[PDB]
């Protein structure tokens, strides 16, 4: 599912995104945008093997298990494949866990270089939330 900007604006709130761990919802919003453009089946392989899944680019490395990334943990304890649902609910559920390991929303590359620092209110800016 390819989601509007508004439509995930609110799924996120309804998840309990805005304000976890400090992190205002316009810096869920613009970190979804980056990283997958709002698409729930968006997969990308890294250099060490490892595939980022899903609507916030959950990493096989340490997050979910997919059979091919050898020597991988599965802290999120679920198929990477359940992250590329048209219901965000797991991929929420692991970025909540992904947030709270000490590095905050670090741990998402485009947020650090596209969101953190800018204006991020500006993602939910005329929805009805
Ligand atoms: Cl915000
Ligand atoms: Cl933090
Ligand atoms: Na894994």
């Amino acid at each position: 599912k390819v989601f509007g900007r508004c439509e995930l604006a609110a799924a996120m709130k309804r998840h309990g995104l805005d304000n976890y761990r400090g992190y205002s919802l316009g810096n869920w919003v613009c970190a979804a945008k980056f990283e997958s453009n709002f698409n729930t089946q968006a997969t990308n392989r890294n250099t060490d093997g490892s595939t980022d899944y899903g609507i916030l680019q959950i990493n096989s490395r340490w997050w979910c298990n997919d059979g091919r990334t050898p020597g991988s943990r599965n802290l999120c304890n679920i198929p990477c494949s359940a992250l590329l649902s048209s219901d965000i609910t797991a991929s929420v559920n692991c970025a909540k866990k992904i947030v709270s390991d000490g590095n905050g929303m670090n741990a998402w590359v485009a947020w650090r270089n596209r969101c953190k620092g800018t204006d991020v209110q500006a993602w939910i800016r005329g929805c009805r939330l």
